[PDB]
């Protein structure tokens, strides 16, 4: 089809005219394609001044077209197959509690460069949002973690602390002759179950709350990373962390029959907990979903882009996405399928503009192998 012209390297012109809550801009940039590799490295700078709008989130809008798709899924490369005529994709894009980007580009081949021309219009954007008050993350490692997060795991640490401390003044008021049962209960100590397993001298048969304190501890700081290996440890923690809690309800109702407010919160933080953690993994994989539009005679693609914003919340952008062609497409159009993309944004230490160096691998999936 059109797959003759990716192979190699191809030169690549990007060109964007936008317009959000009557601020005006033009961004332009320029680089290199590698669809054998599913490589895209671009530089894109600002030709207006300073840009009215977080650079994260234009990185959608500013050419799918050298995504790696394998052996076994060419024919369903609509990209590739709609060049060098090109393509037209116009993408809604929804800011949870903000407002809303309306794009529509035409993707082409101009001689040997691959161009994407865009305008871009935002309506009903809050000036005082993460947006339009520039309160994203550019490309970062250590974060806050959010006072959400800070709230849970700082209660449930204090919580824990607080366990330690009745344990040691009961066992002194013993000496001399509410939620009582279970500040004295041999569950408190390993879940009831170490000392049944790895024996009762295990250092691994710790206080329930030590293990808490452990917990919370972590969960608190991994909530400051965010790489993905921080987000899955986060998740096996919570999972654990739910399992115990779960299972110590079965032991508090049921058994103990002793309903203590500071075991039942603690059951409350590690259900949020788990359920954070739960929303983190989904949002880090950033894969696109891609359907055929047999009546536009292309493509619709759906999903969702978490943005870290710098206070420890994020906000999500919700992404419909149409492609029509411009001359004749793929005989047959694609099946249900999805691109993943991971994206690294960096700076340019010689650049007195404002601008955003951009490096991108994408490959497909959704199609096995027959």
């Amino acid at each position: 089809k059109g797959e003759e012209l990716f192979t190699g390297v191809v030169p690549i012109l990007v060109e964007l005219d936008g317009d959000v809550n009557g601020h005006k801009f033009s961004v332009r940039g320029e680089g290199e394609g590698d669809a054998t590799n599913g490589k895209l490295t671009l530089k894109f700078i600002c030709t207006t001044g300073k840009l009215p709008v977080p650079w994260p989130t234009l990185v959608t809008t500013l050419v799918q077209c050298f995504s790696r798709y394998p052996d076994h899924m060419k024919r369903h490369d609509f990209f590739k197959s709609a060049m060098p005529e090109g393509y037209v994709q116009e993408r809604t894009i929804s800011f949870k509690d903000d407002g809303t980007y309306k794009t529509r580009a035409e993707v082409k081949f101009e001689g040997d460069t691959l161009v994407n021309r865009i305008e871009l219009k935002g309506i009903d954007f809050k000036e005082d949002g993460n947006i339009l008050g520039h309160k994203l993350e550019y490309n970062s490692t250590w974060g806050s973690p959010g006072w959400v997060r800070l709230a849970l795991c700082l209660t449930g640490l204090v919580l824990s602390l607080y366990a330690l401390h009745v344990k040691a003044a009961r066992a002194r008021d013993r000496d001399y002759r509410s939620c009582s049962r279970v500040f004295s209960s041999r569950w408190g100590r390993g879940f009831g179950l170490v000392e049944h397993v790895l024996g009762q001298d295990s250092i691994l048969n710790q206080s329930n709350s030590i293990f808490g304190c452990i917990f919370y501890t972590l969960q608190l700081l991994l909530g400051c990373l965010r790489t993905r290996w921080a987000s899955v440890l986060m998740l096996l923690s919570s999972l654990v962390s739910l399992a115990g809690s779960v299972y110590l309800a079965w032991i508090l109702f049921f058994v103990l029959y002793d309903f203590c407010i500071v075991c039942i919160t603690t059951y409350a933080i590690n259900v949020s907990l788990m359920w954070l953690s739960f929303r983190k993994v989904q949002e880090n994989s950033h894969n696109v979903y891609i359907t055929a539009d047999k009546q536009k005679n292309g493509i619709k693609a759906n999903f969702k882009i978490r943005h870290n914003v710098e206070d420890g919340s994020v906000q999500l952008a919700d992404h419909y996405q149409q492609n029509t062609p411009i001359g004749d497409g793929p005989v047959l159009l694609p099946d249900n399928h999805y691109l993943s993309t991971q994206s690294v944004l960096s700076k340019d230490p010689n650049e007195k503009r404002d601008h955003m160096v951009l490096l991108e691998f994408v490959t497909a999936a959704g199609i096995t192998h027959h």
